[PDB]
C-alpha cells in the first residue's frame, strides 16, 4: 500500500515536535505526502484555555487526521499519554484499513525537566515529574499497543533508517475512558491554576497533593461533574 | 450570555490580520466571548512543503473547522480572503446557521506591506504583493452582503474596546442574509511565488516570470490542467 498513520507518544519535553519536523522533511524528501497533526493546533487556536474547549479539540483533531488520512501520511504529534487516546487514533486507521506504527520517543526524568525549564516551565516541573511517575510505557498491555520504534531522545538518531523502515512497514497488510478523562482534566486543570496564580512551590506541591488525594475518593460517577467539583475545591482551598 | 458572531478578515499579506486576531481575541475573551482564530495556514503550514495538490485539503478542511467551531463559539478568520468569493463562502457558513457575521477590512499602503515583508525575510516575493496591491478588490465594492462592518488601518492605533462593543452590539442583531478563475488567479500567484524563491530568480527575471504570467492568464481567458501546464510554462521558461 501507501499510506500510513504514525503515532507518536511521550511525556512532554521529550522533543515529538521536534521529531515529527525532522521525519516529515525525509518523509517529503522521498516523495511521500504528509502531514503533521496535533491536539495544539487546534487547543492554541483560542485566547484563553477552558475545561469545555477540550471536547471540540479532542474531536477536531479526530476530524482533522481521519480526512488527512485518505489521502496523506499522518504524523501525530501529542503526548497520547493514555493507550485508550492511542487506540482511537488506530480505529481511525482500522477504518480506512491503514497501516500504522507507534513510535515512543523516551528520556530520562532529569532531561525532561530541564527541557521544561528551558522552556519557561509553561507546564509546571512537578506535574511533569508526577506524569512521569504514572506513565504506563505503550503495549504493556495491548498487543495492538506495541511501539514499532522505541527512540532514545538523547541518543543519536537515523531519520533515514527510519524512514527506510517506515517505508516498508506501509506496504505490508494491516493486521488488527472516563477515568482517563478525569484523569487527563484534572491535570490540566491543576496546571492552569498554578501558572494563573503563580503559585509557589510549597502551594503547588500541595495542590498537586490535593489532586492526588482527590483521585483517591473517586475511584474508590459523571466525569463533568466530577471536575466541577475538581475547581470547586481547588477555589476553596 | 450573548449569541455567535463570524468575523471576516481581509486584507494584503503583512497588513497585521495575524497580530489583529489576537488583540481582538484577547479582548473578546475578557469579554467572556468563547472565540477562535482559524486560518488556512493551520492546515497548510502542518505539511513540510508546499504542493498546489494540497490546496484542495486545505481549503475544505478550514471551512469544515470554520463550520464546527461556528456552532460553539465566535470566529476570527484570519486569512488574505482575497477574492470576493472567499468573503462568500465563509459567509453561506454564517447563513447556515443563522448567525450574524462581520467582514473587517484592514489596510495600509504599499510601502508598509513591503516594509512588513522585507522585515519578515520576504518570504513572498516583493513584487508578488506589489502585483497582490495593484489587483486587490477591497470589499463591498459590488454586493451589499460584502461591505465592511469595519475599515481598519492598522497604521495608526487601534481601540480595541471599541471594536469589540460594536461588535457585541451587532452579534444581538438579527442576522440578515466563477470559482475557477479565482482558483487559477490564486495558484499560479503561489506558483509564481514558489519559483522565485526556490529557484533564487535574481529581480528581471522576477519580472520577467510575473508578466510571463498575466500573459498566461489572458491566453487562458480545466483548473488542475491549466495549473500544470502553467507549470510546464515556468520551467521551459
Amino acid at each position: 500500500g501507501d499510506i500510513m498513520l504514525i503515532i507518536l507518544t511521550g511525556l512532554p519535553g521529550v522533543g515529538k515536535s521536534t521529531f515529527s519536523k525532522n521525519l516529515a522533511k525525509i518523509l517529503s524528501k522521498n516523495n511521500i505526502d504528509v502531514i503533521v497533526l496535533g491536539s495544539d493546533l487546534i487547543r492554541e487556536s483560542f485566547p484563553v484555555w477552558k475545561e469545555k474547549y477540550e471536547e471540540f479539540i479532542k474531536k477536531s483533531t479526530y476530524r482533522l487526521i481521519d480526512s488527512a488520512l485518505k489521502n496523506y501520511w499522518v504524523i501525530v504529534d501529542d503526548t497520547n499519554y493514555y493507550n485508550s487516546m492511542r487506540r482511537d487514533l488506530i480505529n481511525i486507521a482500522k477504518k480506512y484499513n491503514k497501516n500504522y506504527a507507534i513510535i515512543y520517543l523516551k528520556a530520562s526524568l532529569d532531561v525532561l525537566i530541564r527541557r521544561n525549564i528551558e522552556r519557561g516551565e509553561k507546564i509546571p516541573n512537578e506535574v511533569i515529574k508526577k506524569m512521569y511517575e504514572k506513565f504506563d510505557e505503550p503495549g504493556k498491555k495491548y498487543k495492538w499497543d506495541e511501539p514499532f520504534l522505541i527512540i532514545d531522545t538523547t541518543k543519536d538518531i537515523d531519520f533515514n533508517e527510519i524512514a527506510k523502515k517506515l517505508i516498508e512497514k506501509s506496504k505490508e497488510i494491516p493486521k488488527f475512558n472516563i477515568s482517563d478523562k478525569i484523569d487527563k482534566e484534572t491535570r490540566k486543570i491543576v496546571s492552569e491554576y498554578i501558572k494563573s496564580k503563580k503559585l509557589d512551590k510549597d502551594k503547588i506541591k500541595e495542590v498537586v497533593e490535593l489532586r492526588k488525594e482527590f483521585l483517591k475518593k473517586i475511584k474508590k460517577v459523571d466525569a463533568d461533574r466530577v471536575l466541577k467539583e475538581f475547581k470547586d475545591l481547588l477555589n476553596s482551598y
